[PDB]
């Protein structure tokens, strides 16, 4: 039985609405209704992995987990292994993998985070698990962000919460938030951006989401907006929405939008929005390709439409040589050339860079950079050719090049971390000096830049 380099996973998202499902879910997994939709010939074939993200969720997980088994077998055959279910208030996320993972699966963690403050603190927030599948670290995050047009800052404040404090992963990797912890990261959930357009405008709005007419729309959507003025969701990616708005209808029917302000919502109006979002951020040159984004149109017990997107995904073996694990392969070798960091920083201290890798036997600790003044005001850390030479455990190329290095550049007088940032192996060339780039963040705002070169020595 060879071991898989690609898997396919599905992401559900599904604000319930308080109220439980109808008897069918089917369409769901099946990715079908508007949108990118999954091709008919596929409705038997089942994905590797099912991840299940519900906000205002009534029924208990035992509730949840039988209809949601049941319906997987009913398209399948197959009938699935829980992986882990973790619920914060009616948040909830489930993972779902057929029976021949079960071995490939481990090191599975859950975690929630609460969102704002007393006022602010009581149903929003995200629940999330991690594990690996073989050699290749899988992170899935479900949030319920602030709800409210005129509220996207505070969403984005959430978001921003949720990455710093969600313990997921490598504990080991401390410097390290969500955001590089894993191969490969789903966020999804009722995130709540909302299309930003004058209240009067909304039969308009209505009328062009019946000619399937998004692009009016799409630009006003505050989640594209503010993730292209850098202020979330860094990063990321998300496939182009070709489905409709998927908020707020009335119940029973998809025929009408509910938009008028009254006193259930608190007097504000609810004009249709894309509130229901996947979006992913996997390591460089790691296969990740979307094969579906959309929404169900016969699902209808909710003023919220589900949501799916399906991926097919890189994987990588758990990889044993004659040498590593266990010691050091001599006939490997990492090396970097004219390496600086520039950081946004109006600090002086000294910096070192922390290099973290499952590749290595454990971190690794650089000498302090020399800082020096940019033309443009920025503070220049260069390391020039004085950063240490990393000893893989393996040397193999098939395995040294699928690898990763995340990079910390460190405070001196703190050791806290100014930016992190992530270097794929996954080079045109070994032997050869060749140009190294990542952005630095840190809690996941632009803080800076590595750059310099690269020299790889594989047993080949
Ligand atoms: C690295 C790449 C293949 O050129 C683009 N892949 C992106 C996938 C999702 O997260 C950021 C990287």
């Amino acid at each position: 039985q060879p071991e898989p380099d690609m898997i396919t996973i599905f992401i559900g998202t599904w604000n319930m609405g308080n109220a439980p499902p109808p008897k069918k879910i089917t369409s769901w997994f099946l990715s079908k209704g508007q949108g990118k939709t999954r091709d008919d010939s596929a409705d038997y074939i089942p994905h590797d992995i099912y991840v299940i993200g519900t906000q205002e969720d009534p029924l208990s997980e035992k509730e949840w987990l039988e209809i949601l088994k049941h319906s997987l077998q009913e398209i399948t055959s197959v009938t699935f292994k829980t992986v882990a279910i973790h619920t914060l208030w009616n948040i909830r996320i489930v993972v779902l993998a057929k029976p021949e993972h079960e071995n490939r699966i481990s090191h599975i963690c859950t975690d929630n985070v609460k969102t704002g403050i007393a006022n602010t603190l009581g149903n929003k927030g995200a629940v999330g698990v991690s594990f690996m599948f073989n050699g290749t670290s899988l992170g899935f995050v479900n949030s319920h962000l602030t709800s409210g047009s005129e509220k996207k800052l505070r969403r984005n404040q959430n978001y921003m919460n949720i990455l710093r404090f969600l313990a997921l992963g490598d504990k080991k990797l401390s410097p390290f938030n969500i955001t590089h912890r894993f191969t490969h990261l789903f966020w999804f959930g009722d995130l709540n951006y909302r299309v930003d357009l004058p209240t009067w405008e909304a039969e308009t709005i209505i009328q062009k989401i019946k000619q399937q007419q998004y692009a009016d729309l799409l630009s006003h959507d505050q989640l594209l907006t503010e993730r292209r003025e850098q202020k979330v969701f860094l990063h990321f990616e998300e496939e182009e929405i070709t489905f409709a708005p998927t908020y707020r209808f009335e119940r029973l029917t998809r025929d009408k939008y509910a938009y008028t302000k009254q006193k259930a919502t608190g007097m504000k109006y609810n004009l249709p929005s894309w509130c229901d979002r996947v979006l992913w951020k996997s390591y460089p040159l790691v296969h990740v390709v979307c094969q579906s984004y959309g929404s169900t149109s016969d699902i209808m017990t909710s003023d919220h439409s589900p949501v799916f997107a399906t991926f097919e995904a890189g994987v990588t073996s758990q990889f044993v040589s004659k040498n590593g694990p266990g010691t050091v392969d001599s006939q490997g070798q990492i090396e970097f050339l004219r390496c600086y960091a520039t950081l946004k920083t109006k600090s002086q201290t000294k910096f070192y860079l922390e290099f973290h890798s499952s590749c290595l036997e454990s971190f690794v600790k650089s000498q302090e950079g020399e800082n020096e003044e940019g033309s443009e005001g920025e503070l220049v850390v260069k390391f020039g050719e004085t950063l240490p030479k990393l000893k893989p455990i393996i040397s193999d190329p098939e395995y040294l090049l699928d690898q990763h290095i995340l990079i910390s550049i460190k405070s001196s007088d703190s050791d806290e971390s100014y930016g992190e940032g992530c270097i794929a192996l996954r080079l045109e060339a070994t032997e050869t000096q060749l140009p190294i780039y990542t952005p630095l963040t840190h809690h996941g705002e632009l803080t800076g830049h590595f750059q310099g070169e690269i020299k790889l020595q594989t047993s080949q």
